[PDB]
């Protein structure tokens, strides 16, 4: 840890790792690079409460636990010098640094059949965003969400809350393909068919004419907005441009370290080793966001700390359903507690890999997932019985 | 570059990155710490004249351009700790280092179904293996290969040239899935069946009991011997321990850099980018060891020198079949030069992707390698009407 620190992007893993710097016990100067003009700000809201209610002042990131940092906002870091150890800014300005943290995040990917498109289509990544959403968003407009991601499925109810016809496009045969267990994918989409969401499986995007959009099995759907929300790829490219490892994220191991000397990464835009499935990924969550960073902070102050050790996990707000996720999505066996129904939905999967605890979601019982997680930390293997045994008490069986 | 200089590992890549050091004017100490007690050889002739011929002074490498070099053979590298900059050895000794380098290639993946088999099944990546299976191999005798890709389908070649007779099991449906076109490898099948060998594709060992194997269909192969090259695993345990980013391979940029200051890799050990997909993959070719190793020392002797930048390519020698193949198995388009026969094979096979040359494939057709491998260099986009008419040479179209 060398004076002075920079940190490029102004993000949830920045401030969370800036704070940290500080809670640790650094106080030498900071200064922060962040390409937006906003004060920095969570993003879940932007798919929820933000979208419905619209007051950006209830969403901003609380910077108190940073103090004497420098936050230059709206300002975009267009290279760094690993040699010369400066940054270039895109106001003229040069930053020389001691230590130079990446934490640049990832921007949604574009849908290369609607580049020419003539009709309003965005993503749904900034307050920017989600403002010129918000502001097409009539009720009884027709909404088409293209994904079907978790970012997609939390507006698709949002905007169904607020009277607005929705009709998903997802190339593939289910929903969250990514990180979730089939029967919690299953089940989400029996949700949100029941919620007046129209679904269109296995299909995509050939292109759109005058306010339509083509589909490859030769259909159309006429929408007054489409969001596209196909996933996001990593904001690498200054790291690439200096000589960094990176395949759409930047590699780093649990201290935060890239493979060029004295520069960092965090949060979305890296590429990390995930602890269950020891393999390479790069974890897209919340969690990760502000526990890496709040990791690579400690470590750097106290270099005797831990590398970064949290195993993975998520929560999604959609309706009436509140998801949460940990782990692997599947393993040799999943146990069901509880009953999987419509009908005031609440239940728990439990996914087990030669008898350990690999992965856990509940819907709607947030009592379990925190014990859930302990023993999934631990490698539990607790008797499969009592896990399916619904007088079980989850809580008691973490001891 | 910081001397004392250590590598782990005494193959190809660590022999030519020690040459290149000292060639580069480096003259400061080299230690080169190598598991297996025999002189630093090259593996390729070990499933074809080495085989066949038995003679390991002939397959020894050069390490005349590597002078003033204490290889320490027989000796295994058992951890390394990079904050006291020190390498442990198997035999009670550590060495000091200002510079660490690991080249401890790959090792060959076990069948898990063959664990606990009592017929013989070897591997086929040391001079230990090559002389246990030579051992083994009387005409007549019946070899089983486990797996289609090119280190087996060379041995199947040497071995039915000395009167084995051979079967051949593959999991997938076609030879050499790995870096090869899919009219290379249904051609290779079509020769390999000619030649004798009994070919069972889709297909995966279940086991085995009292000399013969079990598969998944059902059926039973029984042979005096089984070989399996099921492709390997990068040896990257030390690295992993250390704190290294590693995931089946350590990751480097192109100066050959892991995410530990101070600690390089080379070789089949690493995960690098390759430029032409722009994808991070574990090269495990012999023109990359040699390339890669050449690269790094480069740069590490002069800073100003360009990182690794070579596109990947590589050889297999299959009895009548000299093969050469560089970059991608695929684009948009084909083009064949010459007839796909095997009375006489001679072909070349131009892989295009938006008329830019993304690969290139010749078979008993040297002559046209190279100059192919420069087009592929420069991304050149020939005319395809020239690339197919046979009256065009090829090495002039290089210009
Ligand atoms: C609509 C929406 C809903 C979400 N809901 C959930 C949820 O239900 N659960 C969940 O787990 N997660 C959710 N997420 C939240 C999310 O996971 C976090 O926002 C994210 O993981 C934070 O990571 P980050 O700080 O690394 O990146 P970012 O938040 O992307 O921050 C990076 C910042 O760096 C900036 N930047 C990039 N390049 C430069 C440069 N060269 N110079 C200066 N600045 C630069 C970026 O523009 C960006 O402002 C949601 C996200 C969105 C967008
Ligand atoms: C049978 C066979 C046929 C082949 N034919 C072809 C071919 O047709 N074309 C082609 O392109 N390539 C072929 N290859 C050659 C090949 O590609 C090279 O051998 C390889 O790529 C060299 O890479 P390397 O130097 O990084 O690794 P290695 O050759 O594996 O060298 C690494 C060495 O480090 C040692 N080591 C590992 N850990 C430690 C430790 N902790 N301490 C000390 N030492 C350690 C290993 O035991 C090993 O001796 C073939 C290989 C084999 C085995
Ligand atoms: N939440 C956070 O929000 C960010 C990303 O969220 P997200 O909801 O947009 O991504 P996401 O959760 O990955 O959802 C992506 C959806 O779009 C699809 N998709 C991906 N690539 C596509 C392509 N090239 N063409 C067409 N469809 C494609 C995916 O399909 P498949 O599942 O079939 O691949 C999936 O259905 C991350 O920070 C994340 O953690
Ligand atoms: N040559 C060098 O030699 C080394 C490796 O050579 P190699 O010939 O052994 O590997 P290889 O070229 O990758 O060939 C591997 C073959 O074994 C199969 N296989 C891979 N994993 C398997 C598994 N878990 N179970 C069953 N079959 C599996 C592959 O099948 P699939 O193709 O279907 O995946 C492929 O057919 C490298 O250095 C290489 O560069």
């Amino acid at each position: 840890l060398k004076a002075p620190v920079v940190v490029l992007g102004a993000g949830l893993a920045s401030v969370s790792f800036v704070a940290e710097l500080r809670q640790a016990g650094y106080q030498g100067l900071i200064t922060v690079v962040g390409d937006e003009a906003e004060r920095p700000y969570d993003r879940p809201p932007l798919s929820k409460d933000f979208m419905a209610h619209g007051d950006a002042e209830k969403i901003r990131l609380d910077c108190k636990r940073a103090p004497e940092v420098e936050w230059l906002l709206g300002v975009t870091a267009q290279s760094f010098d690993p040699q010369a150890h400066t940054v270039a800014l895109s106001d003229g300005r040069t930053l020389p640094y001691g230590t130079l943290v990446l934490a640049t995040g990832a921007a949604p990917r574009a849908l290369p059949t609607l580049q020419g498109a003539t009709m309003p289509v965005h993503t749904l990544r900034t307050l920017e965003d989600a403002r010129r959403i918000q502001a097409g968003l009539r009720p009884q407009s027709r909404l088409l969400i293209v994904g079907g991601g978790v970012i997609g499925l939390e507006l698709a109810a949002t905007a169904r809350t607020a009277g607005v016809h929705v009709s998903l496009v997802a190339r593939g045969p289910r929903l969250m393909s990514r990180a979730a267990p089939a029967t919690l994918a299953d089940f989400v989409a029996r949700y949100h068919a029941a919620q007046g969401v129209d679904l269109r499986f296995e299909r995509s995007v050939t292109g759109s004419v005058d306010g339509v959009v083509l589909l490859d099995d030769g259909t159309r759907i006429a929408a007054d907005m489409v969001v596209v929300g196909i996933g996001v790829l990593a904001n690498d490219a200054l790291a690439r441009a200096a000589g960094l490892a990176c395949d759409d994220g930047i590699f780093v191991d649990a201290y935060g370290r890239t493979t060029c000397p004295d520069v960092y990464a965090l949060g979305d835009v890296t590429r990390q080793r995930n602890p269950l499935s020891g393999r390479f990924e790069r974890i897209e969550t919340w969690s990760n966001a502000q526990n890496q960073g709040i990791a690579v902070a400690r470590h750097l102050v106290d270099p005797t700390a831990p590398g970064y050790a949290e195993l993975p996990w998520y929560w999604s707000d959609q309706g009436a359903l509140r998801i949460q996720v940990a782990g692997l999505a599947s393993g040799d066996e999943e146990i069901v507690r509880g009953e999987v129904s419509l009908d005031a939905p609440k239940f728990t999967l439990i996914e087990l890999q030669k008898g350990r605890i690999v992965g856990a979601t509940c819907v709607n019982n947030a009592r379990d997932f925190a014990p859930l997680r302990r023993l999934l930390a631990v490698g539990a293997k607790p008797d499969r019985a009592a896990l399916a045994d619904p007088a079980t008490d989850l809580r008691k069986l973490a001891a």
